[PDB]
This record gives structure tokens, C-alpha cells and sequence, in this order.
């Protein structure tokens, strides 16, 4: 099955995934210069102080903080965005080395690991049913950089011990993802996919410019998971990102001059 390696990895998605060829893949690169400020887009409305996380989960490909989306509790609004979306998981794709991670890049720079905060639209009721819709998700990308810790993510870090391989979860409760976001909430947006199989075309991605600091031991913590089971031979989970997609026909737009 799928996953990052030489044999399984993301020059081979298309054979069991053929929409990895499509029209509107993720990620891109975000070339600054040809993003066109849009003076209509509004300013983005991360509603977070009522998220409930409830569980960390090591799926084989990354890790999960999942929230509960059974009520409106954590919500993204506005920006380009029309109804409301509710978070459900955050993940992040990060690099064997600092200098690589990201899965977005900005004037084809890599960060050393990219955020995702998935959220889905509440109009198609359920997630399941919202990945089939060309609006169904809503993916708040985050940069970060190696330099300063950024205590918001330590709870994250300290965790990962007890999840090292595919299959394990660990109790994850009262994690206030507010922690994690930059100070500006300046945006790119563009209309996009998954970036994992099943590489669906139902996302719309708001990507922040500002990125967060982390420091090198907490991503180097990010580097002892493991891709395996346990019992398994041991493979390091790094360089789980997908890289940069041809942008074909469309327009990046900016939220800010
Ligand atoms: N890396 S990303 O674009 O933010 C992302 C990628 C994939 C998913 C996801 C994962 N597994 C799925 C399984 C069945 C249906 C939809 C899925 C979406 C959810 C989010
Ligand atoms: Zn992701």
C-alpha cells in the first residue's frame, strides 16, 4: 500500500489513485510575486476556545490530535470561505532534516515542517461526506521553522513516546490548539486536494505566511516515531510530505498587500 518510501511513495500514488494527475492537486508552491492581493477576501474567523481534542493517533503516516465534531465547538469561518467548518484533526508532515518537511513551499523554500488543521464543512453533515464535495474541507497550513521552542506544542512533543508505532493512540484531552497559531492570521488561498491518498479534490486551502518557531528538539522528537508497527522493523517516520504539484489553471490569491 501506499506510503513515502522509494517503491510506494508519492511518484507511485497515480497507479491506485489516477486523480494524483488532476486538476486541482495539493500542495503547491506559493510563489509570492504571482499572488494577487484580493481586497474582498475577509479577514479569516478561527473560533477555537470551545475545541475538545480527545485522542493522539499514530496511523502510520503521520499523527492525529483528533477533536470532537459531533457539535459546533471549534469552527474556521470567513476568509474565502462561505458556512462554517468544524476541526476535526491536526496532523503535521515534517523532513528528515531541517531544511526539508514542508509540503507547501514559498518561493520554492521548504520550511522544516507544515501544520494541518483539517476542518470540514458542516452543510454535508459528516466528514465522510464532505471529502466527496469540491467544497467539503477547509485546511489551515502553518509553517515551521527551526529556532525557538513554541511551548504550545510541547503537550504534542511529550506524548509521542507513548505512540511510536502505526496503530497506537494515547488519551489526548484538554489541548487548546490556540497554542499553536502565529500572531497574524495573513493568508494565501487556492483551491486544492488532499495531499495523502485518496488525493481527493475537496479542499480549500488557506495557508498563514507568518510561520510558527519550533525548536530543534521538538522536531527531532517528531523524528523517533516510526512508519512501522510494533514488532516491525524499525522505519523512522520523516519525510512524510508530498511534494510540490503542478498549479495548472489556478490563481493563488493573497489576503494581504
Ligand atoms: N494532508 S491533508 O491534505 O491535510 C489530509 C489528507 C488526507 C485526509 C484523509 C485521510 N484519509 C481519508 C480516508 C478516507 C477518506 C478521506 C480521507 C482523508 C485528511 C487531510
Ligand atoms: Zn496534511
Amino acid at each position: 500500500h501506499w506510503g513515502y518510501g522509494k517503491h510506494n511513495g508519492p511518484e507511485h500514488w497515480h497507479k491506485d489513485f489516477p486523480i494524483a494527475k488532476g486538476e486541482r492537486q495539493s500542495p503547491v508552491d506559493i510563489d509570492t510575486h504571482t499572488a494577487k492581493y484580493d481586497p474582498s477576501l475577509k479577514p479569516l474567523s478561527v473560533s477555537y476556545d470551545q475545541a475538545t481534542s480527545l485522542r493522539i493517533l499514530n496511523n502510520g503516516h503521520a499523527f492525529n490530535v483528533e477533536f470532537d465534531d459531533s457539535q459546533d465547538k471549534a469552527v474556521l469561518k470567513g476568509g474565502p470561505l462561505d458556512g462554517t467548518y468544524r476541526l476535526i484533526q491536526f496532523h503535521f508532515h515534517w523532513g528528515s532534516l531541517d531544511g526539508q518537511g514542508s509540503e507547501h513551499t514559498v518561493d520554492k523554500k521548504k520550511y522544516a515542517a507544515e501544520l494541518h488543521l483539517v476542518h470540514w464543512n458542516t452543510k454535508y453533515g459528516d466528514f465522510g461526506k464532505a471529502v466527496q464535495q469540491p467544497d467539503g474541507l477547509a485546511v489551515l497550513g502553518i509553517f515551521l521553522k527551526v529556532g525557538s521552542a513554541k511551548p504550545g506544542l510541547q503537550k504534542v512533543v511529550d506524548v509521542l513516546d507513548s505512540i511510536k508505532t502505526k496503530g497506537k493512540s494515547a488519551d489526548f484531552t484538554n489541548f487548546d490548539p490556540r497554542g499553536l497559531l502565529p500572531e497574524s492570521l495573513d493568508y494565501w488561498t487556492y483551491p486544492g486536494s488532499l495531499t495523502t491518498p485518496p488525493l481527493l479534490e475537496c479542499v480549500t486551502w488557506i495557508v498563514l505566511k507568518e510561520p510558527i518557531s519550533v525548536s530543534s528538539e521538538q522536531v527531532l522528537k517528531f523524528r523517533k516515531l516510526n512508519f512501522n508497527g510494533e514488532g516491525e522493523p524499525e522505519e523512522l517516520m520523516v519525510d512524510n510530505w508530498r511534494p510540490a504539484q503542478p498549479l495548472k489553471n489556478r490563481q493563488i490569491k493573497a489576503s494581504f498587500k
